[PDB]
């Protein structure tokens, strides 16, 4: 302390790697042979750093808990941070115009930790003769993304969670032994601490969690989960059940098709599915950074499009599962809660990530196509300059560190990384249609 | 050794006169509530992970006794497999399929009772032992109560214990010492996908019919069991342990989707509406009661048609993708298919309600037993392969359906048989409307 946050480092051989889409990655790894040595390196790096303890700022759990709750010290910056509520939250930002450099910056810590954790697997794993060609495949990964917005492909009609968050365990390749597999729980399906998440030791246990359902309140039961889960925890069943309440990705893959957006579309000329609303976003012309980013914009929309805070919001809600209560009797195909759907503990579920891998790919598009349109609206502009605490960087004008501040992130190739999308302007136009319209 | 497995119930201690198979989510609530000693849920647990753990070559491992029912169609106790279309020793469609399936039944709750006994003998202190097997002799196989609405501190569900994946039980000799493992009523899984096992065992891909078109439920692709989690067009990696969404099923239970046709119905009723209609409805001989082979009758259902339901609406009964108004209910799993269904730990649970129902409909319609026109042509079936001592001709010979009309005879019974002069009282408190 203080964690530099850099992105992975600029290596001449490796010119702006690409953020790849999982469900593409997972199969080119898998598919046309056993090139799985990224599947490997982020299977085995992600498990160590699951693995981590509490007192590591750079374990999982301390990752995650950036964000949201146990609402604790990280990086020598202090908790103790209130909502618009009042209560004690997390340093992500939410309904704020830097919602999208913020939560840029905290992706970045994540695949940068996930490196660093990859080195060490290399150094301790492969033999001499293997090495250049494991560090070779570290350098050239980046974190892939979710494409929440793409029909999944056949071998397509439905959008799907990624492959590899609905799958147990994963094989993977050991080094020293070429032609050898192993099958090993899967990092990316869950995660779990090894009591329920309610009796950590001070100051990180994890409360309940009050929401509001149909106008009534509700203390989610975190408390009592020792793994998250997407949908499993409901109400009236016993507490066995919500300590590990599964991966029940049925459920928000139908969630994803049939969209239920939460605020009121009453008036719209029509109800979008989630790929028609990511389509929108990314086309609608003459629209300012303010109205993008965040559901500040218009707090009464919470014009025929949705803005990127927006769509994000109900997309945690559709994998995550949204309704502890028992609904009405036509709404129970949806019924059940999780971690994604809480903003206190969505981090603590390894999907987190990669949604807002391709929520950053997003606002990377929608800056390409909107070039100058960057906090400086009459709203998004007081913002510009804030703090983007809890995370340091290291000023080379000055010498000094310092906290991130949006402009910092304005150009994502200043983080080492990119998008395939993104990579020709020329192309981006028709790229969206083919994926989107 | 030339010894055959004699299936007998577990053994009578006067003692322990004969208890009683409980409802297995008032068994766990009861198992895990601190004025119980835990042990019974600990020695289920504890047993039935060393039976799913034995080699295939042990005909007492879990895989053997499922494969018993339907596919790798292989030999059991001495008794030839591979019986043109493939097919294993359960009956289905005929009127034993309730007598079979008791005797079946019985078996895989001898099998854990011993395997109970050597967990006593080799982890538990001295001076425990006692009050273990005590214990042991105590636990019958719970049953799932599939028509009763769950208890909430009005849905059917899943069993409490069958829908989570670890479960807590006692190390003996250290109390407050519990410890997290592996449920092994969540699901069963080998090593490798089971289309790998080594011949004779492996599970094949099996056919089903959906929307008039052949599939195949690709279970050798499966390492797991799995409620709804195969769907054409997802990668065979999922497919590998596609998961236990006990949501689906759960849904499915309250939505009763019947795969009848209930054309000319005064209504549809919900499956704890049917079940009642089964224990109720008076003047129906074995045959109409017992088996889909009778026939239909409307505003009834028989036995087994109502656990063909519950069997679909369990492990998933739709691999290809379905229309709009049935996404809801999308995913294929093992116990929708015969021939693979006995390997999902709740086939059991389920089978177990399903000898329960017998019990009781056979106690209130004493007189109908093998004997109307029809199914009294299948009383005297051979329900091969299960053995049994004749205590005559000092054979071993193959169970028939009158040797277990009285279900007491293989030391279980269940509260409401037990207590019959109660018993239409408490089928209308659970199951009346
Ligand atoms: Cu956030
Ligand atoms: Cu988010
Ligand atoms: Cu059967
Ligand atoms: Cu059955």
């Amino acid at each position: 302390s203080p964690y530099l946050i850099t992105g992975i480092p600029k290596d001449p051989k490796h010119p702006l790697p690409i953020r790849k889409d999982i469900d593409d990655w997972y199969l080119e790894q898998t598919s046309a042979g056993s090139n799985r040595i990224q599947l490997t390196l982020f299977v085995e790096a992600l498990t160590v750093i699951q693995n981590r303890p509490l007192n590591d700022q750079l374990s999982y759990f301390r990752l995650a808990g950036i964000h949201g709750a146990p609402w604790t010290e990280w990086d020598g910056v202090p908790g103790g941070q209130k909502d618009s509520k009042g209560n004690p939250t997390g340093f992500a930002v939410h309904n704020n115009y830097t919602f999208p450099t913020w939560h840029r910056v905290y992706v970045t810590l994540y695949e940068q930790v996930i490196y660093e954790a990859m080195l060490d697997f290399i150094k301790q794993n492969v033999p001499q003769n293997g090495k250049a060609d494991w560090e070779n495949e570290a350098k050239q990964w980046r974190l892939p993304y979710w494409d929440f917005a793409r029909f999944a492909r056949h071998g397509g009609d439905e959008l799907r969670l990624p492959i590899l968050v609905t799958m147990p365990m994963v094989k993977v390749l050991v080094p020293g032994q070429p032609g050898k597999q192993l099958s090993k729980p899967n990092p990316l399906y869950r995660f779990q601490m090894q009591t329920l998440m309610g009796t950590l030791e001070r100051p990180y246990a994890i409360t309940s969690q009050k929401t509001e359902e149909h106008g009534w309140s509700f203390d989610l039961p975190f408390d009592k989960c020792q793994s998250t889960t997407k949908y499993g925890l409901l109400e009236n069943y016993n507490a066995d059940v919500w300590a590990d309440g599964g991966q029940n990705w049925l459920r928000a893959n139908l969630a994803l098709n049939e969209h239920p957006w939460y605020q009121n579309l009453d008036g719209w000329d029509s109800v979008p599915t989630l790929q028609d609303m990511t389509f929108r976003l990314l086309t609608t012309g003459g629209l300012n950074w303010g109205e993008f980013s965040s559901t500040r914009y218009d707090d009464k929309k919470e014009k025929n499009w949705m803005n990127l805070e927006a769509i994000h919001n109900n997309v945690h809600n559709w994998v995550g599962g949204f309704m502890f209560s028992r609904p009405g009797r036509h709404d129970l195909k949806l019924w059940g809660a999780g971690h994604m759907s809480s903003v206190p503990v969505a981090a603590y579920d390894p999907i987190f990530w990669l949604h807002h891998c391709n929520i950053d790919r997003l606002t990377a598009i929608w800056q390409t196509v909107n070039s100058g349109s960057w906090f400086n609206d009459d709203k998004s502009k007081v913002s510009k300059d804030d703090d983007l605490r809890p995370f340091h960087r290291f000023c080379e004008k000055t010498r000094k560190v310092v906290f991130f501040r949006s402009d910092d992130v304005k150009d994502w190739r200043s983080l080492n990384y990119d998008y395939a999308i993104t990579k020709d302007a020329s192309r981006i136009r028709k790229e969206i249609s083919d994926l989107y319209g």
